[PDB]
């Protein structure tokens, strides 16, 4: 069934129940920006009282193409619904001004910078420790399991696309238009596209197919970011003809030092060249559940 269909976001309904009075939004600092869009912190009144929210709005430079993208984004978040381990949609202002999408604000920011900020404090096996890492590994697989169950393929899963909020709960997100991928070197020109190659499955790279199983490969690379406390993958190794050659041959990363053995076995299986031998996210959630209990006490 689900291997043969996909949701076309332009074919989803937009319910106007999301529409929010744009004069009840007060904008604050920018959290991230791309050419045509940005994500800004904001205050919203009477949305659920004053509350802090995040807003992804189009810049003045933006074209119909980017507006369409943002409207499709709105439709997908509405379609996905609101869940613990995915960024939650709160509202939108799509007329009478810049088109924008309103979500919850995640108070600890994106996971990659957080891990980097916390690397030096790390308590080997408040500060970070192994159960934090396991908890994040679990919550991301769990969120992805839900995405897969809705037949939603992420395509840019990596630590930079995860946010962290209260109680060290992770929220999968996608900055999309509001990231400056031209000046982010994790995105590499490949044809007529800058792509997150070091995170991508071979079949995606060479064949431009993105599947449930290619997201699992990126999750593997994410695991390596996580247990490497925010290190860039394939250190010292530029994307080029040689890098492509080497992934195709079976070259893979060695375990991060802080990864339990079972976590690295998960990474390795995520990285199988045969998409069909990779675990599903449902399976990963199970294995990590067990690890977390074993690692407790
Ligand atoms: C305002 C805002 C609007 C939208 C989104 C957003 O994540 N959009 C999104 C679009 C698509 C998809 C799924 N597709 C992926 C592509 N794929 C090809 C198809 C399926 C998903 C996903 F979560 F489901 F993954 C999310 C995030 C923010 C934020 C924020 C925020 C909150 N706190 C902080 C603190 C610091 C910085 N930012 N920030």
């Amino acid at each position: 069934g689900n291997n043969y269909v996909y949701i076309d976001p332009t074919q989803l309904p937009y319910d106007h129940k999301w529409e929010f009075p744009r004069n009840r939004l007060s904008f604050g600092k920018t959290l991230g920006a791309g050419a045509f869009g940005k994500v800004v912190e904001a205050t919203a009144y009477g949305l659920i009282a004053a509350m802090t929210v995040a807003v992804k709005m189009l810049k003045p430079s933006a074209h119909l193409t980017e507006r369409e993208a943002l409207m499709s984004e709105l439709k997908v978040l509405s379609y996905l619904g609101n869940h613990m381990n995915i960024v939650n949609l709160l509202g939108a202002c799509t007329i009478g001004g810049p088109t924008l999408v309103i979500t919850e604000y995640c108070c600890y920011g994106d996971l990659l910078n957080f891990l980097r900020r916390k690397r030096d404090s790390f308590i080997c096996s408040l500060a970070l420790d192994l159960e934090d890492l396991l908890s994040f590994s679990y919550q991301v697989a769990k969120g992805m399991a839900f995405l897969a169950s809705k037949n939603c393929i992420h395509r840019d899963l990596a630590a930079r696309n995860i946010l962290l909020t209260h109680g060290r709960i992770t929220k999968i997100c996608d900055f999309g238009l509001a990231r400056d991928i031209k000046n982010d070197s994790n995105y590499v020109v490949k044809g007529n596209a800058r792509l997150p190659v070091k995170w991508m499955a071979p079949e995606s790279i060479f064949n431009c197919v993105y599947t449930f199983e290619s997201d699992v490969w990126s999750y593997g690379i994410f695991l390596w970011e996580l247990f490497s406390l925010g290190s860039s993958p394939y250190p010292g190794m530029p994307v080029d003809s040689k890098f492509y050659k080497m992934i195709k041959e079976g070259f893979r990363m060695l375990s991060p030092e802080h990864a339990p053995a079972e976590m690295y076995d998960i990474m390795k299986t995520c990285w199988d060249a045969d998409p069909l031998k990779r675990p599903t996210f449902k399976q990963i959630v199970q294995l990590i559940e067990k690890q977390i209990s074993e690692s407790t006490n």
